[PDB]
């Protein structure tokens, strides 16, 4: 028993962190075969910020201008190009460690664990989920660009998140590995707002479920309501709407402990409205929203990769 | 900017890690040179819990009552000892991926990670605090005994954690890597349970801290205290004492927030007096004590390894 945020083993993409450097910058970039993926914005300077011409920055860039280091290593550069917001730089040895991957873009509400790390070296591993205005709230510093985000789905590593930037808000915005931003953000720094965020309901009936999976039982009554009705409570809460697709998607939840999704949508409505009377549930003293029904089987069924 | 539940990163550990199958139990093992490092009731039957005579039970056992697999390859037992709690297979091949380590022994409210394994392959790592109590908040289901906790300092692995049990309150239990036991608790299934718990006073400071580095800054007051003072308000509320050391260790986070320590235990008073009148820190509702000092210089400075 027992509940905690719970990231993938992260060795396998350890394996793959580089450090690249352009000129007097330095980021993190993805090492897989005989290629890097880093962010493009590795061959600005502050001159190029509002209107970087990213071709004409690259043009003027030969293979030797890229310094490639693995592990405090030099790797040799043999060709550069460009895909959207990630910059490709084909070196002349292949990662003898890379895993087993894809390159997946991640919808809204899922989630995903983050390897953060500085020039190449990895600090941490945390669980992130791709907000609803996609974003993220990760925990990133200066010389953290190029950090990834990934799923293990099998002995597959799942690539699906690069880092770019920080809003003023605090929050985060990158890219898939093929360099498309989540998002309406883009890789030049006019100002960018993300809009309003949103509540992920099925992630909050996940975790109410992950808590009763825990014996945290406190909060359920035999009660039981209907989508509509929840849903007219739910938008009031700032909380995204509860489609048929998302209540299949908890069946197994449903299944492992016999409480109808719609009880729980219930029991969550009384949450919302009477607030939780200074209780607190897995601990927390808030409704948590970021686990995904699959996070929650995974870790209350012992998922191994 | 942002402030997460981080791990560190696991794969020195993943390749360290085994399954140890006695007849029909199997369970994890630390493979670290040529030494499978397991619990030792994996020489158990439920029957001998109540009172298990191990050393009874290991004299009878020979070397090949013992199956170690690192992945698919079976590793030859060519010894098997028991230090305390731990059984150490000794095996006829040295594992080529051993880290640099230590075993340590951790204090109470010190954290380190988890690396959550079920029959020698890896499902999760995430962070852990030793309770004043001598348990963990877990996450373990049957299967997870002799996963390990860690600390990683520069290339070397402090080990200081190896599972062995759920307590009936859903809290965990287990020994060091020399097989003793954090807390009163033995390996015998006897009705146990831990002290009552407090809080871990100095990670709420630097939690404060992590949180005026972030922006969060409604909950600092204009007032100081003494350490005198403050620790009559600590007892009150059921929060570790703090020792000048405690002091002393938040010097960095004084040192870059310009709060001076006995400031921020003056506001810490004031939150144990008047709660956060629904306010929010670091985007919890309560008090988070699993952080050290140390864990929000590393999150909030960008250290690596
Ligand atoms: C790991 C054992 C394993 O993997 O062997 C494979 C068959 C397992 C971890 C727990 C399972 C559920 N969540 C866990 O953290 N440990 C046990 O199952 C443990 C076995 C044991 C029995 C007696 C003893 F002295 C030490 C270990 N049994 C338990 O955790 C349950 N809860 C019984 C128990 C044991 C000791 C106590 F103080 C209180 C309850
Ligand atoms: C120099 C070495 O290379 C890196 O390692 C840099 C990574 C670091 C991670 C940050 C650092 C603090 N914590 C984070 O996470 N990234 C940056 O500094 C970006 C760079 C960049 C400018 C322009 C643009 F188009 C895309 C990206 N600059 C901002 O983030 C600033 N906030 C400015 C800003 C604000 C809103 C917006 F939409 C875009 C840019």
């Amino acid at each position: 028993s027992g509940f905690r945020k719970m990231a993938f083993p992260s060795g396998k993409v350890e394996g793959c962190m580089v450090q690249v450097t352009c000129g007097t910058t330095t980021l993190n970039g993805l090492w897989l075969d005989d290629v890097v993926y880093c962010p493009r914005h590795v061959i600005c300077t502050s001159e190029d910020m509002l209107n970087p011409n990213y071709e004409d920055l690259l043009i003027r860039k030969s293979n030797h201008n890229f310094l490639v280091q693995a592990g405090n290593v030099q790797l040799r550069v043999i060709g550069h190009s460009m895909q959207n917001c990630v910059l490709k730089l084909k070196v002349d040895t292949a990662n003898p460690k890379t895993p087993k991957y894809k390159f997946v873009r991640i919808q809204p509400g899922q989630t995903f664990s983050v390897l953060a790390c500085y020039n190449g070296s990895p600090s941490g591993v945390y669980q992130c989920a791709m907000r609803p205005n996609f974003t993220i709230k990760g925990s990133f510093l200066n010389g953290s660009c190029g950090s990834v985000g990934f799923n293990i789905d099998y002995d597959c590593v799942s690539f699906c998140y690069m880092h770019h930037m920080e809003l003023p808000t605090g929050v985060h915005a990158g890219t898939d590995l093929e360099g498309n931003f989540y998002g309406p953000f883009v890789d030049r720094q006019t100002a960018q707002a993300a809009g309003t965020d949103t509540t992920i309901t099925v992630n909050v009936l996940a975790w109410l479920y992950a808590a009763v999976i825990n014996g945290d039982r406190w909060f359920l009554n035999r009660f039981t309501t209907t989508l509509n009705d929840f849903n007219l409570v739910a938008m009031k809460y700032n909380y995204e709407p509860l489609t048929q697709d998302h209540v299949d998607i908890l069946g197994p939840l449903s299944a492992q402990t016999g409480i109808a999704v719609l009880d729980m949508c219930a029991s969550l409505k009384e949450l919302l409205q009477n607030g939780m009377n200074g209780r607190t549930i897995l601990g927390s003293a808030l409704l948590e929203d970021e686990f995904t029904p699959f996070d929650v089987v995974r870790q209350c069924s012992g998922v191994t990769f």
